[PDB]
């Protein structure tokens, strides 16, 4: 019986151990909820997905705020062994829509925020059409207020699918079950200095697979969620004070911002021993100054098809380790695989991951699936290096690929061997938009323009790289983009030089 293997009857076991443990704090909205209180909210969540007939397989999608009701219904869902489809309530209207086309889903719950994004898809002259009910966020209150406690007959768990999240032309649906999810937050769990009854800090959106994983373990280990639906770097160290916050997730961008507020030189927080960071490495003086008020970042590498689980570099490694994405995780194996094919746990090539937190499939799409995997090896796309001692270091990200007349260019191929000339200080490349090539890689070049020149550059490199990965264009500039955490902005530069292009 599944059940015992449901994400759901999680829930329900943390409400018997720790009935009275406070579940889910969010100050702004005045909630403060147990375990029990938690788990008696997912079953009215699952009575009323019941009432609009959701059953096993049916996909709700979920387009609205953080809050308490966000998770219950996540929580509900995976009681009746439907599918959640959480939504990013960034995306313009006909993103949206594909992403309802594409899942199939059956029901859609949003927020008032995205009240305009449903509005102008359902006045479209043909709809998603396997949407048979939209439920605002009015509808779904009242609802919530006659709906039955009862716990659901749960029978399903396991390998069922439990969500599908969409990542990128067109998303492709990436489909997670209790079990990938399960395994995520056991890897997580089992990895970082998380304890029982730790608070930890949500400030992220919960339509991110790293925070839903994060509500996940959080009720697996007994940990309080204290939730910021709405980040405000003026007001998240008091929050941190008052609820006597442990961990908190955030993003370099979210550290750097707290930084600069006059609560950090003037708020003390004892209590407070780790963030959980995703994105670029965190620059080490933004390191060293969270350590001097003895607080530690932990880091990593994940993806929408590792359910958020990957890579860690704890804490005791941030500094040791700048700018690495840390070890492989328990649960986890993580490689790369060479040019020639060989998978190997040290050296340079394609991060590859072995692990039951890895996607089912790609929703509808059996052959990228297939495609995507080398014997039972997820490939992500990535490019990276693992050094002897086990530590990641992620090189360039499937995003910044480039296809030049069908053969795939990675930027750090060519960035690594440029920045090596003399008189060269800087070095991005991107690729540019090109009739004939498709896309051709360009060079962004900071430079003494008196001692290098671009012949120079495309005949030196010429020494090291195969010709097909030659940069075609090399720009010189004044300066690169780069966001105040030291990131280089390739979306910037892509903008910058789309003036350059037909
Ligand atoms: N080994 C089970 C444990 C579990 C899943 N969900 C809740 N518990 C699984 O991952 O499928």
């Amino acid at each position: 019986d599944d059940k015992m293997k449901n994400i759901g009857w999680m829930l329900r076991q943390r409400a018997t151990v720790s009935p009275r443990l406070q579940a889910y704090v969010e100050p702004s909205t005045d909630v403060r909820m147990t375990y029990a209180q938690m788990n008696a909210l997912a079953n009215r969540c699952a009575d009323v997905l019941t009432a609009l007939g959701i059953a096993k397989g049916d996909r709700v999608a979920l387009l609205m705020p953080n809050s308490v009701e966000f998770c219950c219904l996540f929580y509900g869902a995976a009681k009746l062994g439907a599918v959640a489809v959480p939504i990013n309530t960034r995306l313009a209207a006909p993103e949206v829509s594909f992403i309802l086309s594409d899942s199939g889903s059956k029901v859609v719950i949003y927020g008032a925020p995205s009240a305009p994004v449903i509005d102008a898809i359902r006045a479209q002259a043909d709809p998603p059409g396997t949407v048979t009910d939209w439920i605002g966020a009015d509808s779904l209150a009242e609802r919530l207020r006659s709906a039955a406690a009862d716990e659901p007959a749960v029978e399903c768990g396991g390998d069922d699918n439990l969500f599908i999240m969409y990542t990128s032309g067109h998303p492709k649906g990436v489909v997670h079950t209790h079990e990938s999810v399960h395994s995520a937050a056991s890897s997580w769990a089992s990895t970082i200095d998380v304890r029982y009854r730790d608070r930890l800090l949500l400030p992220l959106p919960m339509f991110h697979v790293a925070a839903l994983t994060t509500v996940i373990f959080s009720a697996m280990r007994g940990v309080t969620l204290i939730s910021m639906p709405q980040f405000d770097a003026t007001k998240v160290w008091s929050l941190i004070v008052e609820e006597r916050v442990c961990i908190g997730g955030a993003v370099p961008a979210i550290l750097n911002f707290m930084r600069q507020v006059p609560e950090f030189a003037e708020l003390d927080a004892p209590d407070f021993r780790y963030f959980i960071t995703g994105g670029a490495p965190m620059p080490e003086a933004l390191i060293k100054i969270y350590a001097a008020k003895n607080i530690e970042v932990v880091q990593g590498y994940a993806l929408t098809e590792s359910c958020g689980g990957g890579t860690l570099l704890l804490s005791e490694d941030a500094l040791r380790k700048a700018g690495s994405a840390g070890r492989a995780t328990m649960f986890t194996d993580v490689a790369v695989r060479g040019d020639d094919g060989v998978i190997r746990e040290h050296g340079e090539g394609e991060v590859v991951i072995k692990s039951d937190i890895l996607l089912k499939e790609y929703w509808n799409r059996p052959e990228a699936t297939r495609d995507a995997f080398d014997n039972g090896w997820f490939r992500t796309g990535d490019i990276g290096e693992i050094d002897d001692e086990g530590y990641l270091y992620i090189k360039d990200r499937l995003k910044d690929m480039i296809i030049s007349g069908g053969e795939n260019v990675y930027p750090a191929e060519i960035e690594s061997v440029i920045i090596g000339v003399p008189g060269v200080s800087e070095v991005a490349v991107i690729g540019l938009p090109d009739e004939k090539w498709g896309e051709i890689a360009a060079a962004i070049v900071v430079a003494d323009q008196n001692e290098v020149s671009e012949q120079q550059i495309v005949e030196y490199c010429g020494t090291r790289l195969a010709r097909y990965k030659l940069p075609k264009k090399v720009i010189f500039a004044e300066a690169i983009p780069r966001n105040p955490t030291g990131k280089i902005l390739k979306t910037v530069l892509r903008e910058q030089y789309s003036a350059t292009v037909p």
